[PDB]
C-alpha cells in the first residue's frame, strides 16, 4: 500500500498552522502546566482532518458576515457566513467554523466592506476577544471593536483580516494564553466535538512544536505561537491519505548537505511529534534541514536523545 | 517519476498573488493587454519564477526597519528578508520574492516591536506600488500611515497586507501592469515571461479571487495562472516534463464525469477552448488530473 512521506520543505518555507504566518523555528519544551488541545493544525497522518483543521493557512483566524452596531458604541456584531459567503449551519459536528481561532486572546487587524449595489468599500481597524462572552461562533456570531461608530452599513458582506495580538494590563505577557480554548458557545453550553488533548507519555519525552512570533498590535502580549504540525503537512497527508501501518512514524531530520542526521523524532499517527528532551530547548538546525520518514515504530520505540 | 497536480478542489487552495483563498475559475480574451504575473510563476518540473516563493502568507509582506519622512505620517521602510536578514539587490530577481506584482494601492496594518522591553503598536498603512517612491529592488518602499509619532527606528517592523484603495470607478489596481521594481532609476529586469494562448481557439484559464476593498471603488479581481499550492507541490516534485504540454481534466468525482480539459503548459499557465469571458460552473468536489503528456497542436474538446 501507498508508502507514507512527509513533505519536504524547510521550517522557513512553511506556515503556521494556527495563525496566518511563516514558521521560524523547531522548539520543544515541558507542557505539565498546560492542557495542550489547539484545534487548529490537528490532521492524523492517514488525512484526516480534525477539530476546527481546514486546508489552507490563508484563511486562518479570519470572519466573514453581515454586522450589526452594539448600540450606539464602536462594537460591532458579525453574523457568520462560510468562506464562500453561504449560510453557516451551527448543526454541523464540529467545535466552531473551521479557521475559528483556538486560544484565547485579543486579535487586532482590519474589518473590511464593500456596497453591493455600488461598489464602495470601507475599511477600520478591529480587535476580536476570544474570551469575551460575546464570542460564540459556535451560535454563529462574534463581537468586535473597531475605530468606528458609523461607517459600517447593515446588510453588506464584512471580512475581517487578522494581524497580530494585543495586551492590556501591568502584568506584561499575560496574554493571549495559547493553550487554553475560547468556549466556542460562551457562557450557553461547553464545547463539543473537539480534537483531543495530547501529551508526551513515555519517560524523557516532550512535544516537539513548530514555533511562530505572531505580531504584536499595542501593548505587552505575549507573541509566541506553537502549532504541532505545519499548515503545509497537513494538507500533505489529506492529499495523500497513505495508511498508517502502525502507531508511530519514526522521522529523522536531515542535513541534505552532509547527509547527516542532526536528531530523530516521533510522530504519532494521530499527528502530533514527540522528541526525547526535558525543558526548553530552541532547536540548532541548519537552515536547509528538513524531516524524513523513515519506518513504522510503537509507542514506546526508545528514542536517540535530543 | 510521474508527474502530479494537486486533488485539492479551487476553494480549498490560495490566490498566488495575494494572501486570500481562491474563490472561481475565470476564462477571457487578453490579446488586448500583457499578462506577466510575477508571483505564482512556476515550471511543471519546479522552477520558480520571477519574484515567486512558496507560501502564501508571505505574498506582499515588508519587513524592515523605518525611518519618518519629514514629520509627515510617511515612512520608508528598509526592506530585510522574511527572517530578517539581508535582501542582496544583486540577487538575478526583478525584487524580492513576494513583492507586490500589480499597480496600486495596498492598505493593511504597520506592526512593530521594540525589543528591549518588548512593547508594540500597530498603524492603518497603504503603500502605493505606483509610487516613485515604491523601489523594493533598491531596497526601500515607502507607507503613508495614520501616524506621524509613534513608530520608533531601530526596530523591527513588518507590514501585513489586508486590501487596496482606490481614489477618483474602479480604474485601479491594475493587476496586469508591472510596478517600476527600481522607481525612475531603472527598468524592470529578470521577468518571468509575458504569457499567451499560441493556439487557434484557446484562451488563458484563471484562478480568480477578490481582493478586500478597504476604501473608495477599487477594481477587486485578482487572478492567478497557478494555485499557490501547485507551486508548492511542482516545486517539491520536481517530476520531469515528457512534453511541453500537460493535458488536464476536471473531473467531479461524485460521477467520475469530467467536465472539462485543458492544456498545462511545461512553463506554467494553463489554457482551455473557448471564445469570450466566461465565469466556470464547477461542482464544490471537482479536481484537475493529469492524464498525459501531448503537445502544442493538441485540439481540447470545447470547455
Ligand atoms: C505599549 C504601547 O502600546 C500602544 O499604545 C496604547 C494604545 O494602543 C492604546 O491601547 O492605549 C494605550 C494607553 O493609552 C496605549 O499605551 C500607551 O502608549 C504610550 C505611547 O503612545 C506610552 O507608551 C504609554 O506608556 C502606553 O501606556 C502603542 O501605540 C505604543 O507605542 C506602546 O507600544
Ligand atoms: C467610498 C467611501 O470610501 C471610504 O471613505 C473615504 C475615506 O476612506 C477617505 O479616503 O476619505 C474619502 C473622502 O473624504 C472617503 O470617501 C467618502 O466617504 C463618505 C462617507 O464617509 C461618502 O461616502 C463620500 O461619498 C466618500 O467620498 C469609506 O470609509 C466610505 O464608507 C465609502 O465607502
Amino acid at each position: 500500500s501507498k508508502p507514507f512521506t512527509v513533505p519536504i520543505l524547510t521550517v522557513e518555507e512553511m506556515s503556521n498552522s494556527r495563525f496566518p504566518i511563516p514558521l521560524e523555528k523547531l522548539y520543544t519544551g515541558p507542557s505539565s502546566a498546560f492542557v495542550v488541545q489547539p484545534q487548529n493544525g490537528r490532521c492524523t497522518t492517514d488525512g484526516v482532518l480534525l477539530g476546527t483543521t481546514q486546508l489552507s493557512a490563508v484563511n486562518i483566524c479570519n470572519f466573514r458576515g453581515d454586522v450589526t452596531r452594539v448600540g450606539i458604541s464602536h462594537d460591532y456584531t458579525m453574523n457568520l457566513v462560510s468562506q464562500n459567503w453561504n449560510n453557516y449551519d451551527p448543526t454541523e459536528e464540529i467545535p466552531a467554523p473551521l479557521g475559528t481561532p483556538d486560544f484565547v486572546g485579543k486579535i487586532q487587524g482590519l474589518l473590511t466592506q464593500t456596497t453591493r449595489a455600488d461598489g464602495s468599500t470601507r475599511a477600520h481597524k478591529a480587535t476580536v476577544s476570544t474570551g469575551s462572552v460575546h464570542f460564540t461562533p459556535k451560535l454563529g456570531s462574534v463581537q468586535f471593536t473597531t475605530d468606528t461608530n458609523n461607517d459600517f452599513q447593515t446588510g453588506q458582506n464584512t471580512k475581517f483580516t487578522p494581524v497580530g495580538v494585543i495586551q492590556d494590563g501591568d502584568h506584561h505577557q499575560n496574554e493571549p494564553q495559547q493553550w487554553v480554548l475560547p468556549n466556542y458557545s460562551g457562557t450557553s453550553g461547553h464545547n463539543v466535538h473537539l480534537a483531543p488533548a495530547v501529551a508526551p507519555t513515555f519517560p524523557g519525552e516532550q512535544l516537539l512544536f513548530f514555533r511562530s512570533t505572531m505580531p504584536g498590535c499595542s501593548g505587552y502580549p505575549n507573541m509566541n505561537l506553537d502549532c504541532l504540525l505545519p499548515q503545509e503537512w497537513v494538507s500533505h497527508f489529506y492529499q495523500e491519505a497513505a495508511p498508517a501501518q502502525s502507531d508511530v512514524a519514526l522521522l529523522r531530520f536531515v542535513n541534505p548537505d552532509t547527509g547527516r542526521v542532526l536528531f530523530e523524532c516521533k510522530l504519532h499517527k494521530s499527528g502530533y511529534i514527540t522528541v526525547a528532551h526535558t525543558g526548553p530547548y530552541d532547536l540548532v538546525i541548519p537552515p536547509n534541514g528538513y524531516f524524513r520518514f523513515d519506518s513504522w515504530v510503537n509507542q514506546f520505540y526508545t528514542l536517540a536523545p535530543m
